[PDB]
């Protein structure tokens, strides 16, 4: 939610090298609290291609805290939105409100 030190997700350093070489990949990474202690909550990543129409797409398994998030086959929209989304394990009742991510243009083919 919005507590004292509020989470944060952003995209990864992508476009030149990217480290290695593959065929059109995005990398993403962002971190919600976690004060030092236990915890297993869940959360899922969102991902829509910012074109004239869009369907919005999801995605699951995602860990609370991702170090290098790596998505492929973007390949529709001149720019990608993302947003990002959390709940417990297996309590189902909130998932709180989406929180706002960024937008900007992922591999270029």
């Amino acid at each position: 939610g919005s507590s004292l030190e509020p989470p944060m997700l952003q995209a990864l350093d992508i476009g030149p090298d990217v480290v290695s070489h593959q065929p059109g990949c995005l990398w993403l990474s962002w971190k919600p609290w976690k004060p030092s202690e236990y915890m297993e909550q869940e959360c899922e990543l969102r991902y829509q291609p910012q074109l004239k129409g869009a369907n919005w797409t999801l995605v699951f398994h995602l860990p609370s805290s991702k170090d290098q998030f790596e998505l492929c086959g973007l390949h529709q929209a001149p720019v990608y939105t993302l947003q990002m989304r959390c709940i417990r394990s297996s309590l189902p009742g909130f998932w709180s409100p989406w929180s706002p991510g960024l937008q900007l243009r992922p591999t270029m083919k």
